[PDB]
């Protein structure tokens, strides 16, 4: 069954937003999942692909930036940390509170939830 998922053009997770929102619980209070790995841009889309996502890019990484700046975390210690989520399934323990990857805020989105007073 699947493998080859986004045949219909769509369908894959959105890696860069579930990277932001991985960020975003860094900025909230809830690093527990971090890690001191920097996985490779191309080894972390080879795990990832398996789980029906799309491929990261220099391009991805790029627009992460300004939270892998906020947080002092490189995106590939983000994609090191996002391997172990992929490989656990998360295990049972929350992140952001939610039990399940979300993938539902673009990093400029997660920037801007920064806005709590301070401006960034």
């Amino acid at each position: 069954d699947r493998q080859t998922a986004q045949a219909a053009g769509t369908d894959t997770t959105i890696t860069l937003n579930v990277l932001a929102w991985l960020y975003a619980a860094v900025i909230n209070g809830d690093r527990w999942f971090l890690n001191r790995f920097t996985t490779t841009l191309n080894d972390f889309n080879l795990v990832a692909m398996k789980y029906n996502y799309e491929p990261l890019t220099q391009d991805h990484v790029d627009i992460l930036g300004p939270l892998s700046a906020q947080t002092g975390i490189a995106v590939l210690d983000m994609c090191a940390a996002l391997k172990e989520l992929l490989q656990n399934g998360m295990n049972g323990r929350t992140i952001l509170g939610s039990t399940i990857l979300e993938d539902e805020f673009t990093p400029f989105d997660v920037v801007r939830q920064c806005s709590g007073v301070t401006f960034q």
